[PDB]
C-alpha cells in the first residue's frame, strides 16, 4: 500500500483569536526517504492576519524514514491508517490544540485537519507576523497508553532577530493495533519553499528522518 | 437589547480524542439575575465516549449578574455581541482549546461553539467517565491586551472519590469597543439538572455572579 | 496551645537568579481572627537585587481564621506543627520553588524557609523592581495524597499601569496526622505597610480567612 | 586555565518534599572530550527517601566537547567561571528549582548546588523510588537576554516499565561577558556507574557533546 513514492491531499479547517479559515492542498514525497512537499491554497478566510508558521507543522508522518529496526509505527497502521492529535504551547501563552485524520485513497493519502489557536497576544508575533519559518527540530518519542507520544522543543526565527519558542505535544494513534516502538527521536526541517505575497498560496518542503540517540 | 428575560441557541462542533460530535441546544434565562438554563441534545457522534462533564462549561457569559460598579462588558458588548476563547487544561495532561462566537438575534443570544480535546488519557476520567460534577468555582478576571481575561482553578468531583483538577483560561473579546473592568471576581456554580442515560440529552443549570473580593 | 494572640519568628535563606540572601523577621498575630503582623530584615545580600513582593508570601497559615465547619488543619497540627511546600509560577517564565517548616517554641511559632527563584528576564518586573504590591486574593483548597493542597490565581500591581500574573501551588503538611477539610477557600490581604529605601527594612500586614464558596 | 584534564569538587544543600540532605562529591574529566565522572556521597540527611536520579544531572557543563564552530560558552567564560539556573517540571507535578555557581581553583572548578524539590506525590516514582536512570538526551540552545538557555524533554527509566517524564528548563550565565552562540543542541548520557544499597555513596559517568541538527 505504501508505495516508494505517493502523494496526498489535505483539508485544514482552522481558527485563530476568532478568525476562521479553511485551507485545501496536495503534496506528494518519498515516504521510505523521508522527504515531502505540499502546496496550499487558502480557500477560506484569507488572507490570514496570522503567522503562516504556526500552520506549517500541520500539513505528514507516513513520510518519516525510519531505520530498519525502529518499527514503522505511522507506515505499519496502513492501510486503515491513523489518528493524529496535538497540543502547541507558546511561551507567550499561546495555546492551539489540533487533530488529525490520515487515510488511504485510491492509492492516495488522505489528510483532515481540525485546528483552534487561543490566547495569542495582539502584539506578538503570530498576530503581527514577525515569523520567519522553523528552526529544524528534534522530537523524542516514546510509547504510552497503547500509543505513539512525542514533545519538541521548537523555535520560530523572529524576523528582527531572536526566537519565539513554542512546546510541541503530540499523539500518533494506529487505527489497527500495530507494533510501537520503543524511544526515540525524529529530526525534522521544514521550509516555506515559496509563497505569493498575502500567503494565501504555499508551498512547503519537509526532510523528516527517525533515529535513535547518537551516543546509544 | 438586553431584556431581564432572554434565551438563546447554542450549537457546538466538537472532537475528544480522534472523537467528532456536534451538539444543539436551546437556553434561556435572566441576564440581570446571573441565572441560565440549556437543555442539549447530541445530534451527532452520540453517545460521547467520554465525560459530559468537560463540555458543560462550553454552553454563556451574558447572564452574568454584576454589581452596579463594575463594567458590565460582555452585556454593553451587546447588541454586536462577543467573541470568548478557553483553554481547559487538565492535570493528567488532556488539552481543550475552545472557541465561541455570541450574537444577538431577533431578540435572541446565538452561541456558535468549536472545540477541540486532546491528549485525554484512555484510562483517565475523562475517557473512562468517572466524573461527576463540577464544584462550584471563582474565575479571577482582569483586564489585559484590550480584553478582558479570566482564569479558574477548577475541579470535577470523582465517582468514587476525590477530584480531577482542571485549570480555565479564557479570554472575553467584545465585538465593538466597550468599558473594561478592573480586577475582579466571578463566582460560579453549574449543575447537570437532568440528562438521558447515555448523556445524549442533558439539561443544566448555572448560577454565576460578579463580585469585588470580599476583603476589599 | 494555640493562644488568641501568638507571635513567631522567621529566617529566610533565599537565592534570586543567582543572588543570595538571608532574611529573619518577627511577627506576631491573632490565629483565631486571621490577622499577622512580621517585620523582617535583610541580613545578608542586601540591599536586594529584585522585587521584594516576590518573597513577601513566604513570610503564617496558622494565623488563618476559619468556620466552625471547615476543620482548623495547620492548627490542629499544633503543637508538632506542620511542614509547607511551594510553587510560584509566573508568567514570564520565572519560577520559584519554597520549603517551609513552622513549629512552637516556648510559645512562640517558629519558621525556616528556603527558597530559589530561577528563569527571571533580566528586564521584567522582578529584576527591573517594577512592583507594587499583591492583589487580595482567593486560594482554592482541597484534601489530596492525605496533605492539604491548594492553588492561587495571583497577580503583582505594576508601578506603570497593569499586573503581572502568577499561579502559587501550594502543599501543607500537618507533622502529625490529623482531621483534613474538604474543597473549601481562603482570601487573602497582604499589604507592605513600611519600608526602609533599599527595602532592607520591610513590614507587613496579612489578612486571610477561611470559607466555603459563596454560593453553597 | 582549562587543562585537557581536569577535576573538580562538588557540595550540594537539598530539600525534596520536607527532606534535608548534603552531599559532596569530586569528580574529574576531558573538558575537550566530553566526558566526566563524579563520585558523591551523602553527608547528611542520609539514606534519601526519594530517587537518586532526579539529582544525577545536578553533578559539570565544562566538560562539554563542542565543534570549532560553536563558540564554547562555558568554557570561555573561565577563569571568572559562569552560574548555572534550573527548572525541573515532572509529569506528576513534581518540581524543582536548582542554583549553582561554578568557579575556578587552584587548577580545579568548584561547583556549589543549592535545591530545591516540592510536590513529589507520596506514590509517585520519586518517593518510591521506582526509577532507574535516564535515558540518553537531547538538549536543544538559544542565546537569550544575554545568556544561553536550553531545554530538554528526558525521561527516567521505570523499574517496572514504561517512562516517568521531565521536562528540564536551564540558563548558563557567564560571570564576565563572553560570546554566545546560537541555536544548537547538546547530546547527553548520564549513567550511574555504581552505588553502594542505600545510594548514599555513587558514581556517575557522563558523556556530553554539542553540535549542530543533524540536518544542517
Amino acid at each position: 500500500v505504501i508505495k516508494e513514492f505517493m502523494r496526498f491531499k489535505v483539508r485544514m479547517e482552522g481558527t485563530v483569536n476568532g478568525h476562521e479559515f479553511e485551507i485545501e492542498g496536495e503534496g506528494e514525497g518519498r515516504p521510505y526517504e523521508g522527504h515531502n512537499t505540499v502546496k496550499l491554497k487558502v480557500t477560506k478566510g484569507g488572507p490570514l492576519p496570522f503567522a503562516w508558521d504556526i500552520l506549517s507543522p500541520q500539513f505528514s508522518k507516513v513520510y518519516v524514514k525510519h531505520p530498519a529496526d525502529i518499527p514503522d509505527y505511522m507506515k505499519l497502521s496502513f492501510p486503515e491508517g491513523f489518528k493524529w492529535e496535538r497540543v502547541m504551547n507558546f511561551e507567550d501563552g499561546g495555546v492551539v490544540t489540533v487533530t488529525q485524520d490520515s487515510s488511504l485513497q485510491d492509492g492516495c493519502f488522505i489528510y483532515k485537519v481540525k485546528f483552534i489557536g487561543v490566547n495569542f497576544p495582539s502584539d506578538g508575533p503570530v498576530m503581527q507576523k514577525k515569523t520567519m519559518g522553523w528552526e529544524a527540530s528534534t522530537e523524542r518519542l516514546y510509547p504510552r497508553d497503547g500509543v505513539l507520544k512525542g514533545e519538541i522543543h521548537k523555535a520560530l526565527k523572529l524576523k528582527d532577530g531572536g526566537h519565539y519558542l513554542v512546546e510541541f505535544k503530540s499523539i500518533y494513534m494506529a487505527k489497527k493495533p500495530v507494533q510501537l516502538p520503543g524511544y526515540y527521536y525524529v529530526d525534522s526541517k521544514l521550509d516555506i519553499t515559496s509563497h505569493n505575497e498575502d500567503y494565501t498560496i504555499v508551498e512547503q518542503y519537509e526532510r523528516t528522518e527517525g533515529r535513535h540517540h547518537l551516543f546509544l
